[PDB]
């Protein structure tokens, strides 16, 4: 059983890992994440940043949702992250990933007490 909050973690957050991720990253990760149980999730963002500077993102810019709905932040700065998109050829349970790492600003919807990310909604290159 699982909290949004905790969630998120589990789908998104990847501290103690090197930025530039290998070409097995999202292979892996998907797998050890529990990703790729009872389907291959589609597309997945992890995050290369201590927890504390991702939960601080709850603090910075407020920014639309993409649905309109809820409430969004933006970080300050750029961050390590890493896209995973399921391969055109995979079928669950054969769940293969193509692995893209960027820097860019994260963009997550917050809720509860502690405000804390519950949504990974989007990120940006561009500072604003
Ligand atoms: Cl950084
Ligand atoms: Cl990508
Ligand atoms: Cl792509
Ligand atoms: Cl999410
Ligand atoms: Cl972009
Ligand atoms: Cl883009």
């Amino acid at each position: 059983k699982e909290s949004r909050a905790k969630k998120f973690q589990r789908q998104h957050m990847d501290s103690d890992s090197s930025p530039s991720s290998s070409s097995l990253y999202c292979n892996l990760m998907m797998l050890l994440r529990n990703m790729t149980q009872g389907r291959c999730k589609p597309v997945n963002t992890f995050v290369h940043e201590p927890l504390v500077d991702v939960q601080n993102v709850c603090f910075q810019e407020k920014v639309t949702c993409k649905n309109g709905q809820g409430n969004c932040y933006k970080s300050n700065s750029s961050m390590h992250i890493t896209d995973c998109r399921l391969t055109n050829g995979s079928r669950y349970p054969n769940c293969a990933y193509r692995t893209s790492p960027k820097e860019r600003h994260i963009i997550v919807a917050c809720e509860g007490s502690p405000y804390v990310p519950v949504h990974f909604d989007a990120s940006v290159e561009d500072s604003t």
